[PDB]
């Protein structure tokens, strides 16, 4: 007797939404923002800071979560998490609405940060880092970061179990969940995780010399082939964190009544993965993907084809979407084209929207920050490997924003495809940010 | 197996919060706004209009609802309602949070407006008006307004039944729920309702000549005793709605598995009630009250002691709170003192906070719009019949706002008293209004 989306959605959750080999990907564009039940709590005070949204929806229910800090976004002493478990439903008039069933404020003696959620058969699994020190400090402290695998059950109850980080993340100095949603695959919950490796440790040595250069489609890097390789090698040991190696990883835990059961860490060779960064494990149809935040020199949205075997994962040459850029700081700005060492960017993910009959991904939906360096102007659109469709803006005026996580689905009864685009938009009176669940219907020029 | 607030609240919901005969009412003041789980949905588009909040909380669960219009607050063609049923809970750290259990968007072929909710043993009872015409138009059409008694059950299901308005509101030209929350009393759900009476109908004739003047404490009306009486008589048949009589009423329906079972309308004599307006039926302890919006000449917050017998109600000389004023248009502005004909004001209710050991009400909490004519500057405070305590402002800058509905309770485990103040505040980017659940802890000097 577990909760399940209204019958109108059956067959429309987590599948390849648009199969077409003929049409141009960019002929599909988002509608004007749709008005629906806002399920994401806004701040209630002049300085409350709600940030870091994580979302995932299975074929049965959805999971959402965000961090809350009482005094401001800068304060690092303590915070709590908002957690929601729910199911998609429709009005008599066929309007959709995310109907949450368990709504809670998680607040105890611990400071959970960079939290990620996943919709598993047992509820809303969550992966957080319990931190006492700042990011800069955690990297310096050679000991791994404390992590916990929690879960909001259908009964509205929350249980968690700290992970044995001293053994699991033994070769790590710092480790955090990718904030983007995790995914449930073959009896296991998969989470994106990044952090810093202990220099000269087994895990660090194997990644030594390993690098890879991903380029821009239309642009070409003028730098010499030797300079570039030297730059790529160094983009993995950037300045910001004392030249430590920021590694990308994937943790899989067995979904059972025992939290933290059988955790297994996978560290993909850097011959394929760029510098570790926030991420998300997506599952669309039978395909799996790894979104990786563009924290390094690469600007275009990345999606590493992910395939699982047993308890480990394997990544492949990523899909890139040239028009889906993210603001960054020089020399890693939106229009950057050459390899370099940096740690900037912002989390704005791409949701697999349009596929080929052969099942190879063609296009994606997402909300990008349409700006070179400043986190400004959120713009929702559909993207292929090279161009961008018609867009939908939050405001024609310059607007401050941050992270965005998108997820598309179809109401089979109305035969309409929608994309939920959760975005951190600036606010007034009540806090620095208001995380708003934007909604668009995916349209096509003709029919 | 119905939902119930976490054990930390048992004994702290709907009771007299502060019993003290010694202390000055205004020594109790609200804290700085507290940060808690915002359970009220904000607009998701640049023009979505969320307005008209109604809230009520029983000893077991709470009910909330608001109207939503896609294009703007002005558009009257169609709209839907957001409905929530939930229970109060506490974090490990003792922070409170309204945890909703059933969250829904109610949208069908009908246009429900001016909706009111009440927490009954069967769920969240709702009273709405299904309208096709504008307010101005409804008053002109001699036929009563269509009403429905709905309910969001614990199972997350919504059922409703249209009321036989042609018989129930037979002597009425227009009728709407008071938007403020309704209350559950003696197996019946009680709703505040106002509207217009059919001229020369039985109900209208009895109210003819009936009036009453409520005055300001410190101020005195210069007008002659004859002019005032003539003005009071006319304040009941104001201009705005074609000189029709705007009457205040109270509808009670039996709470059962059959919606709309045994509806009974009570129309109190105007020798006690002012011109009909939005309202709320409050139940605090063993006492009952009727809040009546200051739509007429009276500015101070009103609370008519309400007593029930059988299926009808009876009102008594209202408690008035002189510092708890509401912005209005001349000559019925915040500082008005003389009887006059008008239909303005705004809904900003007072929640019974501090009582005497004898049980007579002494003070109330609420969020007033601190301004003479414009709906501006929300200010939360504690009030007695004459003064106002220290306040808590949403912003030091001039701020646009509208309705506010407050409800206080105590977390017995932490021995802290809180007041939830639901207020319509202006917004940017996403719609004209954002209905935010402000929260304050009631403090005392020392
Ligand atoms: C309990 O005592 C209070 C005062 O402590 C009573 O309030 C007074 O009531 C009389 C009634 O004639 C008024 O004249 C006074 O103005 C009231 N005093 C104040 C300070 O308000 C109250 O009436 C008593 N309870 C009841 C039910 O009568
Ligand atoms: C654990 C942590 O501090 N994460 C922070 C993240 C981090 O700086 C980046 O991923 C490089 O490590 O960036 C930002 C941000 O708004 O951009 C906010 C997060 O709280
Ligand atoms: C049924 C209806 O129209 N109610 C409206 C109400 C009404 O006009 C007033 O109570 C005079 O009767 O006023 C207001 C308002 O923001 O001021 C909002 C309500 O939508
Ligand atoms: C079809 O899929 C194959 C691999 O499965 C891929 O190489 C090809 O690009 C896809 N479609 C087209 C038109 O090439
Ligand atoms: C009443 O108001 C007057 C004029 O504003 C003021 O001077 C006086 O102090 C008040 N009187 C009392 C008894 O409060
Ligand atoms: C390639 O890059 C240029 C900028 O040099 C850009 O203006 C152009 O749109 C891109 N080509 C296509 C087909 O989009
Ligand atoms: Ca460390
Ligand atoms: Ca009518």
């Amino acid at each position: 007797g577990a909760p399940i989306h209204d019958p109108d959605f059956i067959g429309g959750i987590g599948k390849e939404l648009i199969v077409d080999n003929a049409s141009d990907v960019t002929s599909f564009y988002p509608s004007a923002f749709q008005e629906h039940l806002n399920f994401i709590p806004a701040p209630t005070t002049g300085s409350g800071c709600t940030r870091i949204p994580s979302f995932d929806m299975s074929a049965t229910h959805y999971c959402y979560t965000h961090n809350v800090i009482l005094s401001g976004c800068r304060d690092h002493s303590h915070s709590h998490q908002y957690l929601a478990l729910g199911v998609l439903r429709t009005t008599a008039t066929g309007r959709i609405f995310f109907s949450t069933l368990r709504s809670i404020s998680l607040d105890d003696t611990q400071n959970r940060k960079s939290c990620s959620v996943s919709a598993t058969p047992l509820g809303c699994d969550m992966l957080c880092s319990k931190v006492t020190e700042t990011e800069e400090e955690d990297y310096n402290s050679a000991v791994p970061t404390l992590m916990a695998h929690g879960r909001l059950g259908f009964d509205g109850q929350y249980h968690e179990k700290d992970l044995d980080v001293t053994t699991l993340f033994e070769d790590w100095v710092a480790n955090y969940p990718g904030v983007g949603g995790g995914s449930f695959i073959d009896g296991r919950v998969w989470f994106s995780v990044y952090g810093g490796l202990k220099p000269n440790s087994p895990s660090d040595t194997v990644q030594e010399g390993k690098y890879v250069i991903y380029k821009r489609y239309n642009d070409t890097c003028p730098d010499e082939q030797d300079y570039q390789i030297r730059m790529a090698k160094s983009s993995y040991k950037p300045g910001r964190f004392g030249g430590k190696r920021i590694q990308q990883a994937i943790l899989s835990i067995k979904v059972s009544t025992s939290l933290g059961e059988d955790p297994v860490l996978t560290v993909p060779p850097n011959t394929v993965t760029l510098m570790g960064a926030e991420g998300r494990i997506l599952t669309v149809g039978t395909s799996h993907f790894l979104y990786q935040r563009g924290s390094s020199y690469f600007s275009p949205a990345l999606l590493y084809p992910m395939t699982v075997s047993n308890k480990t994962a394997t990544l492949h040459s990523p899909y890139t979407f040239n028009a889906f850029t993210r603001p960054g700081s020089i020399p890693c700005q939106a229009s950057a084209r050459c390899p370099n060492s940096c740690v900037t960017g912002v989390y704005t993910d791409p949701y697999p929207l349009i596929f080929y009959r052969n099942h190879t991904l063609r296009g994606v939906f997402g909300t990008m920050l349409d700006s070179e360096q400043a986190r400004l102007n959120p713009a929702s659109a559909v993207f292929d490997s090279t161009s961008r469709s018609r867009i939908t803006r939050v405001s024609s005026s310059s607007t401050k924003a941050a992270y965005t996580t998108s997820t598309c689905f179809k109401v089979v009864k109305t035969n309409k495809t929608y994309c939920l685009s959760i975005a951190e938009i600036s606010n007034t009176l009540f806090g620095e940010f208001r995380i708003v669940p934007l909604l668009v219907e995916i349209l096509k020029n003709d029919g």
